[PDB]
């Protein structure tokens, strides 16, 4: 427990944020203590911001140069000077609120200097502003209208759709409409995007899009462009896997099987080609401990910052300092940076707490902890999930107080490895009993069993099909859970291998359908 006075002495960090949030939620921050407090908050977002704003609303913040502009309304905007008129017309809701005669007037006013404003004003004088903006091929207007309302939907011709990728909004547009299976005319139109005009994630999602319309040759061309342009080897491998699945070129599979990235795709390719399992590093420090406190959340925030700012030389000093059994998770974390992310570290710390579970359970626990925290006992997420297994306070308290009735339980007990692994086992029993597959369990661990149940109830998810279950894995509608599932599944395969309880990843894939 930390008073606001003592917290204010600590460096700004997620740990300090968490402990400030704990005071706010227990009503221990007075209006007077609240006055300076946002200079003490490292990430002023979500619940900490809503809680603080209940004590001290934000009057902030309109830019003082344009103050006067915000004194007009739709009824008086024709009395405003030209700068004021153009500032207020940045808002499409403001434009929508205008009467049509004033939209006509303002459109004429702005036609020479701001034809973008003209196009939007006249668009809103029609019953379908999107159709007007599309006829003009006003790309900036298109994205403004999309951000205003996701309900507009229209066919887009080859020329227009090939202009969209140059706008910063394209990537989120494409991803959202493909994954959410919305805006079907937009989605169908995006089949005519030239792969030459897209790259990376956008190219990849356009591949996925093409597969949903069974346009396999277009899909291949998008995935090939993605494989060529993606920065990360793990993403390139995902793209190459699709190239292989669609066109069956055995050079694509061979390239995938020789990847330096360990991921589900490279593991699968290795299995299909009878390639040996990738080499896993063995870390076995003989030193037992050092002076570092693995149970101090503030100390972790500080050493993490140091490690991530350390030059090649400082990483070697830190490596030596943390080369002990007690600080093994910090050691592996340092080595991962020091070796430029080329070696595979799959540690098993605090193993005494799980050695009596069966090996398949051990592997799933380890797989989850590796992705959740990298085994850092005092890990804290941006949403204040806690410890090695990244329990949200709600769940920690439900399990620790309601279910297990641990005397004097506090959510900070999640920072103790014994508790993290015990609670993790407890919750994984609940999930696995309902879902079975380690991939589904992973999705429910990160995203909730409600989300997972709803996804699996759909007719179009994890059912039989030409490109299943891989296609479904690309369409998991929450990006954090989609990524999380792929990573945890790879880790699970590795840990099962390391525990002498190997499973073929092909058997996992068969059990998904
Ligand atoms: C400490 C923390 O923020 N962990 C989050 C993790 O972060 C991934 C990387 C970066 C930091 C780390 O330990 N692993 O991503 C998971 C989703 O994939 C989340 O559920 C976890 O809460
Ligand atoms: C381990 C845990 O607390 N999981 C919960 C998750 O926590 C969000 C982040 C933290 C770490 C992670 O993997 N997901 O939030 C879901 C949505 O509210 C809940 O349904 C889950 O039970």
């Amino acid at each position: 427990q930390y008073s606001i006075e003592k917290l204010k002495k600590e460096e700004n960090s997620l740990a300090k944020d968490y402990y400030i949030y704990r005071l706010l939620e227990k009503n221990k921050i007075s209006k007077k203590d609240a006055q300076d407090l946002n200079s003490h908050i490292f990430r002023y977002i979500g619940k900490i911001k809503s809680e603080l704003e209940k004590i001290i609303p934000l009057k902030p913040y309109i830019n003082p140069k344009y103050a006067k502009c915000y004194t007009y309304t739709a009824n008086t905007i024709l009395d405003a000077n030209l700068t004021c008129q153009s500032v207020r017309l940045n808002s499409l809701v403001f434009i929508a609120s205008l009467n049509s005669k004033d939209r006509t007037t303002l459109a004429q006013t702005f036609k020479n200097q701001r034809p973008d404003l003209t196009n939007l004003l006249l668009a809103f004088n029609t019953s379908d502003p999107m159709s007007y903006i599309v006829q003009k091929e006003d790309i900036n207007g298109f994205f403004k209208l999309y951000n205003y309302s996701k309900k507009y939907d229209l066919d887009l011709n080859t020329s227009l759709v090939n202009k969209l990728p140059n706008h910063i909004g394209f990537k989120d547009f494409a991803q959202n409409i493909i994954i959410k299976k919305e805006n079907p005319k937009f989605r169908h139109s995006m089949l005519e995007i030239n792969p030459e005009n897209v790259s990376e994630d956008s190219a990849f999602y356009l591949g996925v899009n093409a597969l949903t319309y069974d346009k396999t040759e277009l899909a291949y061309d998008f995935f090939k462009k993605a494989a060529q342009s993606f920065k990360s080897q793990s993403n390139k491998d995902n793209a190459i896997f699709w190239m292989w699945l669609i066109k069956n070129n055995e050079e694509d599979l061979k390239t995938l099987s020789q990847s330096s990235s360990l991921n589900i795709y490279s593991l699968y390719a290795k299995e299909l080609t009878n390639t040996p399992f990738p080499k896993i590093e063995s870390l076995n420090p003989s030193k037992k401990k050092n002076n570092f406190n693995m149970q101090d959340p503030f100390a972790w925030q500080k050493i993490n910052k140091q490690i991530r700012d350390a030059n090649a030389s400082q990483l070697d000093v830190l490596a030596k300092e943390f080369d002990t059994q007690e600080t093994l998770p910090i050691y592996a974390y340092i080595l991962e940076r020091k070796n430029n992310f080329k070696k595979h570290y799959f540690i098993m710390p605090y193993y005494d707490n799980i050695k009596d579970y069966n090996k398949t359970r051990q592997a799933l626990i380890l797989a989850i902890a590796r992705q959740e925290s990298r085994f850092i006992p005092t890990a804290i997420s941006v949403s204040y999930a806690l410890g090695m297994m990244q329990f949200m306070p709600f769940l920690a308290n439900h399990i620790g107080e309601k279910e297990l009735k641990i005397p004097n339980f506090d959510q900070d007990f999640m920072f103790k490895p014994e508790i993290a692994y015990y609670f993790g086992n407890y919750h994984l029993n609940y999930l696995e009993s309902r879902l079975k597959s380690p991939l589904f369990v992973a999705y429910a661990y990160n995203g909730g069993i409600g989300f997972t149940n709803r996804m699996l109830a759909r007719n179009d998810m994890f059912k039989t099909g030409k490109f299943e279950p891989f296609l479904s894995m690309e369409l998991v509608p929450y990006q954090e859970s989609r990524i999380y599932g792929k990573k945890v599944l790879a880790n699970y395969i590795v840990y099962r291998h390391l525990l002498n309880d190997s499973i073929k990843i092909s058997d996992i894939f068969e059990n998904l359908i």
